[PDB]
DNA sequence: AGCGTGGGCAC
DNA sequence: TGTGCCCACGC
């Protein structure tokens, strides 16, 4: 863990460098992905992607269960383990 | 539930 | 560097 983030306050630590100019933005407060839907800006690409899927209602994600669609894999994960008990 | 959003990391 | 998942936490 070589890159440390430059910020005093901020005290986090990093493998690859790409990571640390990732989180760096957190502190700019750089947005540069925007959705063209409703305008607003988001910090990062795959977010936005899953952002937008909130305006179409795409949900390409279906339980093995029960079938029920989710917009993100981690809603189906965390939705699948409702079926034991 | 709905979903923002950072961290790890493959390609 | 850019793109895009998985994974996990938070409200
Ligand atoms: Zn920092
Ligand atoms: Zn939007
Ligand atoms: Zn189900």
């Amino acid at each position: 863990r070589p890159y440390a983030c430059p910020v005093e306050s901020c005290d986090r630590r990093f493998s690859r460098s790409d990571e640390l100019t990732r989180h760096i933005r957190i502190h700019t407060g750089q947005k540069p992905f925007q959705c063209r839907i409703c305008m607003r800006n988001f910090s990062r690409s795959d977010h936005l992607t899953t952002h937008i899927r909130t305006h179409t209602g795409e949900k390409p994600f279906a339980c093995d269960i029960c079938g029920r669609k989710f917009a993100r894999s981690d809603e189906r994960k965390r939705h699948t383990k409702i079926h034991l008990r």
